[PDB]
């Protein structure tokens, strides 16, 4: 995955509290990590779906791995977007 949308990805989980000012950021940074699964995913998939402007399935934003792996899948969608 491009940096380029390694930062934009790891940006929306930002968004989602309000971060990006004193914190550091990295694509190994796993968004999704809870025992419960209480994490809204659906909110996630949708900013960047949207922000990119791609169009992706939900079972394909399910079981996401860390930015690393998430910005690379964004990208197979921003190839066609279709």
């Amino acid at each position: 995955a491009k940096k380029e949308t390694i930062d934009k990805v790891s940006d929306i989980v930002k968004e989602k509290l309000a971060l990006g000012a004193d914190v550091v950021v990295t694509a190994d940074s796993e968004f999704s990590k809870l025992g419960a699964d209480s994490l809204d995913t659906v909110e996630i998939v949708m900013n960047l779906e949207e922000e990119f402007g791609i169009n992706v399935d939900e079972d394909k934003a399910q079981d996401i791995s860390t930015i690393q792996q998430a910005a690379d899948v964004i990208e197979g969608l921003l190839e066609k977007k279709a």
